[PDB]
């Protein structure tokens, strides 16, 4: 099946999981967006097939219950775009599989100029281009809900939420992405951006973290099917 | 089975569901505590055998990962108690039962003086009461992260984290309570109150919602295989 050849290396997490065409999604009921996407890149899967993103509609995902539904009402006018976690750009084989990554539950609330249309794309466009000199390539991507300091001396997670369905504004995204140089042999990247405006000089490797970052803010178990002696570079190094 | 007997209206969700012996449970890796606990009452079942309290201790359950486990030094001087979703006065058939409801699994972070002590307990009482006029009784209570229309008339969700490992203070806490009065007929009552400290002269009444409101909060599905033809009564109407 398609779903174990991109789930092949872990299940981030078990939460309302839907595998569509070309990638499997984790659903949260309760910020009406992702958990966890996971996409798995070949270079032969990176090549297009008569298959038209223009075509594509920005819709809810029916499969999940009426009351958890975010809607493209709750996105008009509240100063986010809806953000794709698992890129349109990565999934070129079939019309129905691009569609898919125009289901609203594939969408979080992200700061349109600066970020999504800007830097969160640049972090995309690396991972493609990474990924045609690899044999095989996953990357999980998901919203994070960061605490910061306050005044007080006490932490606090503050995040907005919009429309009538309150679809929560993630405070910082992740991406991991794990690509396969060699047969058994890999390569590791992981990445913690803010879901705000950033300068495009601002070169990604600045927001390298280490997997263990990602994991415990995301309360995720990230690849957790490799073996860590496989990982030959983290983040540039070794 | 005891855990069918217990989660015979339905699985609120399935995320790191562990069944322990006497409740059920479903954990949070992002919060450090419950999403929900499910306890079923019987007349029966609140009778005392040579079991005690005072043995139990505070620890976590080590069946979840060491990355989101809560310890008692996240609670330690925070402001908080160990606050639990499933009562231990529930649960007096045997000494392992109420053992595990001192599990950091079923803790969350509340207030002590004017809550846990005092408000939500006269809840927990309540149940407990009206549990022995019934044929069966069941509780779902978990806790609830609420956003708040502030003055530049945008909504957030804000709550504080407490420890190093930033276990989520909660902003409310829910439970549903499902009396079977007669065979197959059923009285339903939902409460929401706030992680804060309530005045003594309050009555628990005055913290009805509907059902929905605790759906939607949580992002969950209460009782959600019942027949609402079997409900003869919400919130004393009816
Ligand atoms: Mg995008
Ligand atoms: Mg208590």
């Amino acid at each position: 099946s398609r779903s174990a050849e991109i789930m092949k290396h872990g299940y981030p997490g078990f939460t309302n999981v839907r595998t569509y065409e070309d990638f499997v999604l984790s659903y949260d009921y309760k910020t009406r967006t992702a958990h966890w996407v996971c996409e798995h890149l070949t270079p032969e899967r990176l090549k297009h097939a008569g298959v038209d993103r223009k075509l594509c509609e920005f819709k809810p995902d029916i499969t999940f219950p009426k009351k958890f539904l975010s809607q493209n009402t709750d996105y008009k006018c509240s100063g986010f775009d809806r953000g794709h976690l698992a890129a349109a750009g990565n999934h070129r084989k079939s019309q129905l599989a691009v569609d898919q990554t125009f289901y609203l539950s594939n969408m979080s609330p992200q700061v349109g100029r600066g970020f999504n249309r800007d830097k969160w794309n640049d972090l995309e466009m690396h991972c493609r281009r990474v990924a045609k000199k690899m044999i095989n390539s996953y990357i999980i991507t998901g919203p994070l809900y960061l605490p910061k300091l306050e005044g007080d001396g006490k932490k606090y997670i503050k995040y907005q939420v919009i429309g009538d369905n309150n679809v929560a504004v993630p405070t910082h995204f992740f991406k991991v992405a794990l690509f396969e140089v060699t047969p058994g042999k890999f390569e590791l990247e992981s990445y913690i951006l803010p879901n705000a405006v950033i300068e495009d000089t601002v070169e990604i490797s600045k927001f390298h973290v280490p997997l263990d970052a990602v994991e415990r803010s995301a309360g995720l178990e990230i690849f957790a099917r490799l073996d860590p002696k496989s990982i030959v570079k983290e983040n540039g190094a070794k």
